[PDB]
């Protein structure tokens, strides 16, 4: 119903598209711009390592992708202005390609003729960045160009929220441990990053993670009060969060997690979850929500240290995301 | 100098042989009871997937090893009290089996005639356990069974107990994204753990770790102020301790790092270590010191909330240290 | 409708009991021997890291499994004869527990009143082994223990049966790079086979494949025809073989591929398979057919030397089989 | 004594570096065009995931890379053109970017006064290969351009050669079973080649070898008698190679096996070898030779089929020969 375009045919490019393919009665898919092709496109689209062969019937139009009933436009040109946008009439633009993150990058889309551009990822700067479940009603159909946080911050805040909420976070640290991904390095060759420069499959990569302040955009009351690492390791998909957060309520574990539940089957019904189950990574794939609490390793230290132990499918639980930020733009008017 | 029978011929068990080997004037390897073979035994012991292919002439005997010059016995029998120790005149056995951990099956040695055994792991209850570098001058020539602690234990312990002389440890929680080791699964099969049951390569597996309480043992100030988690992921060796302490004096990243650096070339050169390096992984590998604390990441939040990222290798490092180990039972008469 | 008791609830144990779950109209599997307990029974059922959690209620009986609907009795004992067969009235038991797989070991279950046995694997000597789609015809309702062969058998007979009919094969030599299996190793330890004792996960491991002359039980014209090797490579499921054969009619890759198109569109429509997409191991994954052609890659080199790679999902394709077969047993008498 | 420049500090760049630093009295490496930097390229040749810790005082310059004593200038420019090989007086350019490997692209470093390139693959179409052990003595001082084949291909021509020798092969196939490398994607994502496109470390990656019909460069006799794919697997180095080859006269394994001892010990000593002990993979990591038969493995199926399995370190391995042909072209003149 609402005109979508997705630039970047990638991990989440990719990963959204199945995501809503599903979803009950979304927005409209129209066109996707792969720097690849078309035959790139139907073939990375029904076969997935990660994902799965897609149960659908995914050909080839001669000069665009068609999933089972629907074509879908397949359009290839790195300059986002160049793109058919305004022709086409394009609504939204989900940023998928990792390098327009900022105003000025992503701003090409909408000068190609498109209306909005969801970057499906940290903004760079002056942009507006909304988590679903925790600020995405701060939503403004007058925003041009939206953020949808990294995978890291959509897990953490919605936790992060309630903690504050019923406990009052003082400060704290989180380290993510998480998945290797398109931007490490098979083998070590060249990366901004010396550490991502590394084997990805054979290492435990150390790295920056911005998802500490990020919180801050989405939950202002924990501004200055976090901050964190990633530690990237040899697992395809699906990232774990290992925060921790002095507290102002002294409070004991079960209790944490009763409150993680509450939250969980309220106002985060769908963000939050809470698992009681002996799981590991693998099992958590292909998950819809953004955050899962490992309720056994809940631990509270000292009546105020809180460990809270988190699982997220980075790709799959993310792309769920976007699909659900774009919804809403849906419903704000275009 | 000092007739030492190796028990168990895994990984720490060679590990062990491999790095005395080196240690320039020690005790005595003179047997080694590998349920395997002396075939299996020269052979494993020769090419190593993690440590590389031994750099020493290892042959067969016939009915034991030979190293680049050196018969070592062979034997082997699962029943510790049918060992030939007694008749050898063992002194010191290096237990590193795993299955002997308790004062009870530990001391089987004890009855097949051997002097000391050295627990080559957290020994079960009623067990002397030192850490070198920590509470190793605690130590008894009158102690029948000691335990060198785990590997996450002799990681942990050095930087804590500077961190705690230094700033005054209140409490906090470690985390430590540990290799997987033989205790685990390649492919989803039977284990106690359900979590460790899991294929080893494909997930990142929580598992509990004592490796915090187990600190308070070496270090008596910490008696309930620490615990922690561990999360196994797909990589064979060198592992990371992600602690996070609330100290009592206000601090800094940088004043952390170098109350780390001076102890580093002080009470504990040759135990910690302080890189400055971009590192990753195996960049740690084969390192003989039991914590190397990565500057670059220490962060203190909030003046007090300290985080240290600290790295091991569980094999080799662990190895050194049950050298050393050993080498003061050596000095201390028997 | 057939009283069927699983005993050895591993790799092939659980994907078999997935297998038939979704089967239309089978047997009855009734009773799980699974030396670890009723607990890690269902969560293993439950979770799997190569086969995804699956889609069915499996619960705790207090002492047995339940599967969306179904209660299985859960039994554990080592010693088969020690099993209710007898009292229970068990008519066939799937022997996958890889111990029992001779004439002798495999007899326990048989006296402890079980009717027939079917191993899940090669047989020891007197033992007749059949591959569905190749001899399975040959079955006796008077066979007291069947084998259905190795994984790599049934792969490989299927397109080698084909070959011979169509172009006479006079010899040739097999490569299966297998994917590794709970026979391997995590990291260097004990095992007869000093290749296999390496760490799976790192190394290329050669090792010794029956296959090449198990295909001569099945296909008695290529008795003395075939041999080779496997190679354990760094995967947790779905493995290939490649085929090199010097046939008696000159030949072209298209044709021998039309070949295998023929016969897998008639008598071995569901066993024998053709596929013309750039698909990788993955894309094999879950796949209900013992053998499946990659046409691409058929090469005739010299008019007579025939090259032919398959692909084949060793647990879930040959547990397909181990339905199939046992449904055979099932219809030809009790 | 040669002046050298390196272009591309890659895998096989940095290798080279390596492998000669330590030879005994090479040429001289005097330059080395990163595209990345200085500092990328002292860490990254300093810290390697694969070959371990650089055992070398490897610095900064400021603006060039120093290795224990010696400065390398450092230059970045992707325009071969405008790099100073005249102005330096470069004599040869090891081209190991893998972007120039044609008669025009290569030409390029010849145009910016470079004297001879050695291209670090196979070369496009109107280029010289040479195998050193196969015919590098065909090797003229008026070659302005040379390739050192693929590292398939100089695994793979060796054995032939003997092979064809003393047996007089008619024709034959191979498999090479191969790390997987930069050329490849970490997880699923654009490459032309659509199963390279997926990701490395999951999946067995079927792709086309040139190695089969290279042969014949090297080794005429051989011209269309051979062909074969490749399986790309999860590891980071050293592969294998799996030859099926119907000779002339017939033979049987220990004959084959001796034919390729004896020349391992005269004119292929350093090229070829041959290993009696059950290794994997790892265990031929850092090897010198071009290919190194597993002897164990040796199979004659028919009196005239004979199947070979050799391993090579395709990345040190190769580096090495880079070497030695450069020290060829240093031989014959300038
Ligand atoms: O943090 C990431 C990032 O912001 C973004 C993309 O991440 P992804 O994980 O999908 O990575 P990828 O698989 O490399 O996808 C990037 C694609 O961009 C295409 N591309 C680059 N440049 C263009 C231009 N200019 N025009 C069209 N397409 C373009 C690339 O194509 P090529 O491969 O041909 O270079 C890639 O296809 O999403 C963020 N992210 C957020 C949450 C979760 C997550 C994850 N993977 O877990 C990533
Ligand atoms: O926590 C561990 C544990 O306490 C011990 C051993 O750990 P390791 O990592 O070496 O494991 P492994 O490779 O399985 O070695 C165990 C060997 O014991 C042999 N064995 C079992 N039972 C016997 C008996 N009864 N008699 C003789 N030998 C015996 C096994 O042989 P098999 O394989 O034939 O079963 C194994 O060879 O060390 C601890 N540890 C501490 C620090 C670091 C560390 C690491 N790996 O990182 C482990
Ligand atoms: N994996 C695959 O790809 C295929 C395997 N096979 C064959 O199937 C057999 C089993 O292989 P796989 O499932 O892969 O391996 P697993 O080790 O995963 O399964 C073997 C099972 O046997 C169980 N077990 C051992 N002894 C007993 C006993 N005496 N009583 C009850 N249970 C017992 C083991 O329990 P525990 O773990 O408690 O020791 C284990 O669960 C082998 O014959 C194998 O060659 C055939 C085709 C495919
Ligand atoms: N790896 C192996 O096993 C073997 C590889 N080879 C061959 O060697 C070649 C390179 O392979 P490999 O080292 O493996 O791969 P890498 O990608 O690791 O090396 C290629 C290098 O070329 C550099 N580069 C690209 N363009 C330029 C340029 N225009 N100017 C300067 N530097 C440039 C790249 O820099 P950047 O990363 O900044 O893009 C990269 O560092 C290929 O021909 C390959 O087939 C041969 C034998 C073995």
């Amino acid at each position: 119903k609402l005109k979508v375009a997705i630039n970047g045919f990638g991990r989440i490019g990719r990963n959204f598209l199945r995501c809503w393919h599903g979803k009950d009665s979304p927005l409209d898919v129209v066109v996707i711009n792969d720097t690849g092709g078309v035959k790139q496109a139907s073939h990375l689209l029904k076969y997935d390592s990660i994902l799965g062969t897609f149960d659908a019937d995914v050909k080839t139009a001669g000069d665009s992708a068609i999933s089972v009933g629907k074509v879908i436009k397949v359009v290839s040109d790195r300059n986002p202005v160049n793109l058919p946008w305004g022709d086409m009439g394009i609504d939204l633009v989900i940023e998928g390609t990792g390098v327009f993150v900022d105003r000025d990058g992503a701003g090409k889309h909408l000068q190609a003729g498109a209306k909005k551009v969801l970057i499906t990822a940290p903004g760079k700067g002056d942009i507006p960045t909304y988590v679903v479940g925790v600020n995405e009603e701060g939503y403004t159909h007058a925003d041009t160009i939206i953020s949808n946080a990294s995978c890291t911050t959509n897990c953490l805040a919605p936790f992060v929220k309630v903690l504050d909420q019923k406990f009052g976070i003082i400060k704290g640290t989180m380290t993510t441990t998480h998945s290797y991904t398109g931007d490490q390095r098979l083998l070590d060759a060249s990366h901004r990053d010396l550490r991502r420069a590394r084997a990805a499959c054979l290492n435990i990569v150390p790295t920056s993670t911005g998802a500490a302040k990020a919180v801050a955009l989405v939950l202002p009351q924990l501004k200055g009060k976090l901050n964190g690492i990633a530690l990237r390791v040899p697992t395809p998909n699906v990232s774990v969060v290992d925060l921790v957060v002095q507290v102002s309520k002294k409070t004991f574990a079960e209790e944490v997690n009763a409150a993680f539940r509450e939250s969980a089957d309220q106002e985060l019904k769908g963000i939050l979850s809470v698992c009681d189950e002996p799981l590991v990574s693998i099992d958590f794939r292909c998950t819809d929500v953004s955050s899962t609490i490992d309720s056994s390793l809940t631990m509270v230290m000292g009546d105020d240290m809180v460990k809270v132990i988190a699982w997220y499918d980075n790709e799959w639980g993310y792309s769920q995301r976007v699909v659900d930020l774009a919804d809403i733009v849906a419903n704000k008017w275009q």
